[PDB]
């Protein structure tokens, strides 16, 4: 039998303090039912991990938002990659995997690192900064659109476009309906930038389009794949980096360990992703009767996965509520898991690593001094403002 809960995981109150409610989602049972949205959810590591890794039973092509694409109209033309199942998922996934490969990362690494080092130097001259606007936002804006091959004009649409995209996975609450209603200028900007002539040579965009020349993808598929990176590639990392800086500020001891060993940079970042989980929730839809958490769920049912909760499940993590930069982070579901596991994870880890490496080397202390402000999103967790004083090494 399946416990009914009145928790609204897409409400402002939940966003503002999700942890007691997430403990309840986990502790009530391995499978729950949410009265407010009439859907099943699993919040424990074991179930979330199991669902991610059985795409046959828990498919994505019926949407990874609440909306069931088999019965409803998608808010936009579906992603070729995020919202598709094997075998169809395979080819577009292969393309983005090549474009965002370890080898590609070697070619851009030095530029990313110098940008990060320069960015921290610049902030140190001011002292009083906003770790969101001046760092978590500024840094990825300075490297990712260039690495994409994007024109300078119209970049201000990138953040709110991703905000839109992630709200749209949500239920039809105010956050979602207001996003979609204000969407047209963002979409129109994005659609211009997805076209072959507008993407600089040597960038992610052009590289994607090159796959049309070999017959690997069509001229129609090409722009939709660029759309994927512009949908998913920025706001996530912004929140990842913001999360890392927030953790180092709240856990001063962990910052000092990072200064003592800056090679901990990449793992400090991974641990921030586990701890805050910029992407909080995704859905799947059952393709058959299936037993999950000891309950039988019927075919065609949406299932809500609490990734951020799974990453804090005491059944899997010791002292889950502590930021520990030497934790074995392997296994966390912040980037998902299985066939859909984040295809841009190397890009994100590169941005986060080089940026925490710069902080590790150049900063002695990070102190919160001012009102902290949260940004609300149906899917993304992160801060709108984080005033900090940086003290130079
Ligand atoms: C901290 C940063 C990031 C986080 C937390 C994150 C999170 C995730 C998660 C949880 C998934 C799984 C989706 C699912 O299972 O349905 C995913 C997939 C994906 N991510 Fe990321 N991501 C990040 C950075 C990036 C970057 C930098 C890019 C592109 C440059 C990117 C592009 C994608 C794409 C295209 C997919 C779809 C993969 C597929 O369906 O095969 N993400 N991401
Ligand atoms: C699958 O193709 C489409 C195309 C457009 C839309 C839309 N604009 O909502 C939804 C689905
Ligand atoms: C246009 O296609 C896509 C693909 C992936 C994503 C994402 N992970 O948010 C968003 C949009
Ligand atoms: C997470 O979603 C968003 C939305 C808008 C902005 C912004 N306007 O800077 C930043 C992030
Ligand atoms: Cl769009």
């Amino acid at each position: 039998t399946i416990p009914h809960l009145a928790i609204d995981p897409f409400s402002l109150d939940f966003f503002d303090d999700p942890y007691p409610d997430q403990q309840t989602l986990r502790d009530a049972g391995p499978v729950v039912y949410l009265d407010k949205w009439n859907v099943y959810g699993v919040a424990r590591y074991a179930e979330v991990h199991a669902v991610l890794n059985d795409p046959t039973t828990f498919c994505s092509s019926r949407g990874v938002g609440l909306s069931d694409f088999k019965k409803e109209k998608p808010w936009r033309p579906p992603s070729l990659i995020l919202e598709a199942d094997p075998p169809a998922h395979t080819r577009p996934r292969a393309v983005l995997s090549k474009v965002l490969s370890p080898a590609t990362m070697k070619t851009i690494r030095d530029g990313f690192a110098a940008a990060a080092d320069a960015k921290v130097d610049e902030l140190l001259q001011r002292g009083c900064i906003d770790a969101i606007a001046d760092l978590a936002e500024a840094y990825p804006l300075s490297v990712f659109p260039d690495a994409m091959g994007l024109k300078q004009e119209g970049r201000e649409h990138l953040l709110p476009y991703a905000g839109l995209v992630f709200n749209a996975f949500g239920p039809p609450n105010e956050l979602r309906q207001t996003a979609i209603e204000r969407s047209a200028p963002h979409q129109a900007y994005v659609n211009e930038q997805c076209q072959r002539p507008n993407l600089a040579p040597g960038g992610f965009g052009a590289c994607i389009h090159a796959f049309t020349d070999t017959g690997e993808i069509t001229p129609d598929e090409a722009p939709l794949l660029v759309r994927s990176l512009l949908s998913a590639g920025l706001d996530t990392t912004v929140n990842g980096i913001g999360a890392a800086v927030y953790c180092l500020a709240r856990f001063p001891g962990e910052l000092q360990r990072l200064r003592s060993d800056p090679t901990l940079a990449r793992n400090a970042f991974e641990e921030a992703v586990r701890f805050e989980s910029p992407v909080q929730t995704f859905f799947r839809t059952t393709t058959r009767e299936v037993e999950l958490g000891g309950a039988v769920i019927g075919e065609g049912e949406k299932v809500l996965m609490f990734l951020g909760s799974a990453n804090r499940d005491p059944r899997r993590w010791s002292d889950p509520d502590l930021y520990d930069i030497t934790r074995k982070t392997s296994g966390h579901v912040g980037f998902g898991s299985g066939v859909h596991m984040c295809v841009g994870q190397l890009v994100a880890r590169l941005e986060g690593e080089v940026m925490l490496s710069a902080l590790a080397r150049k900063v002695a202390a990070i102190d919160i001094d001012g009102p902290v402000k949260r940004r609300f999103n149906n899917t993304l967790r992160g801060l709108e403002s984080l005033p900090v004083k940086l003290t130079p090494a």
